[PDB]
Formats: C-alpha cells, structure tokens, sequence
C-alpha cells in the first residue's frame, strides 16, 4: 500500500562552505545536500546530481512537520 520515494539522507547546509577543490562539494546555506556515503566526520554529499565532500559539522538533518492534508 502506498508507495513512498526516498534516498540517501537529506541534509540542510547550516552555512554556506565554498571550496576552491572540485573535490569538495560547493553549496551554500539553506541548500539541501543528499548524503548517502559518510566517511568518518567527513560525509559525501550530493545535489541533483552532484558529488562531493563536505563537513558534517556543516550539515543538518532535514527537519519536515508531519504534514497531514
């Protein structure tokens, strides 16, 4: 019954974090990063369609009322 979509961890960036590497996922705050692997402190996110890493300190977790009608 029903049929709910998800994937990875949905995560909002507490501050925006611009990093010079294109190894290091580029977002600013307010953004909402996907997280799927966590590496140590450090966790890769993602953004539609992106990859990177990004400080977990960085990130929160995607808080959403239990919206019902």
């Amino acid at each position: 019954g029903s049929s709910g979509s998800s994937g990875g961890e949905e995560y909002i960036a507490l501050y925006p974090y611009s990093s010079v590497e294109p190894g290091d996922l580029t977002f600013t705050e307010g953004e909402e990063i996907l997280v799927t692997q966590k590496d140590g402190e450090w966790w890769t996110g993602s953004i539609g369609d992106r990859s990177g890493i990004f400080p977990s300190n960085y990130v929160k977790p995607k808080d959403s009322g239990p919206s019902s009608g």
